[PDB]
């Protein structure tokens, strides 16, 4: 579980998106695993605005955060999950890095702020959704 709290923006992986977010809707989109929700209080989180392929994770089936080097976003094709079938995932970058399902949700970072959430992985593999081009999450 996590997610990202920037502005009146609550930004989650869609397949565990609750009944709220669903009712306080913003944008969603299934290729990314992204949804977006509004929030009353504001939040602390600053979206890098870059190109960096070298961060820092959290993941929580370690408590730990760790260094990563990781792909530019592209088109992965991603193994069935019991939320969504085996199917192509967008805006989807991959890192060498220990996941387990209830690990997504966890903040990649940079220099420059949040770069995206946790989304796929296994097998010594993590896929992060970025979230570097959504511009609008600085706004409104
Ligand atoms: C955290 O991902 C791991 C980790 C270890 C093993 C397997 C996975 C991948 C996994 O179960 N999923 C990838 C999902 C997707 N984004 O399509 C999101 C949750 C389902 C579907
Ligand atoms: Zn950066």
């Amino acid at each position: 579980s996590g997610a990202i709290y920037v502005g009146n923006y609550r930004v989650v992986n869609r397949h565990l998106a609750t009944h709220n977010d669903w009712a306080n809707l913003v944008w969603e989109d299934s290729s990314r695993d992204l949804l977006v929700s509004s929030t009353t209080a504001q939040g602390c989180d600053t979206i890098a605005r870059c190109d960096c392929q070298t961060g820092v994770y959290y993941c929580s089936s370690r408590r730990k955060h760790y260094p990563v080097s990781f792909s530019k976003p592209s088109l992965i094709f991603v193994e069935a999950s019991e939320y969504y079938p085996a199917r192509y995932q967008s805006h989807l970058m991959l890192a060498v890095g220990h996941s387990e399902p209830g690990d997504c949700g966890g903040i990649l970072r940079c220099q420059h702020g949040v770069v995206g959430i946790v989304s796929t992985g296994g097998n010594g593999l993590v896929g992060f959704a970025d979230v570097r081009d959504l511009l609008w999450l600085d706004e409104e």
